[PDB]
C-alpha cells in the first residue's frame, strides 16, 4: 500500500467543506432574521421604553 495505492488519487474528502461554517452562518441568520423581521420595525424593548417616556408626557400629569 501507500506508494502504489491511494497515492495519485485526489482526496474525496473536502477539507474546504463550507457546511461546517454554514452551522454558524445559519445560527447567524437565525438571529439576524429574527432581529430584522419584527425587531427592526416593532422593537419590543427600546420602542416600548421610549414610548413610555412619551406616554408619561401624554397623560399630561402636572397638577
Amino acid at each position: 500500500p501507500m506508494a502504489q495505492v491511494h497515492q495519485g488519487l485526489m482526496p474525496t474528502a473536502p477539507p474546504e467543506d463550507p457546511a461546517v461554517d454554514l452551522l454558524k452562518n445559519y445560527m447567524q441568520l437565525g438571529k439576524q432574521q429574527r432581529e430584522k423581521q419584527r425587531e427592526s420595525r416593532e422593537k419590543p424593548y427600546k420602542e416600548v421604553t421610549e414610548d413610555l417616556l412619551h406616554l408619561n408626557s401624554l397623560f399630561g400629569g402636572d397638577q
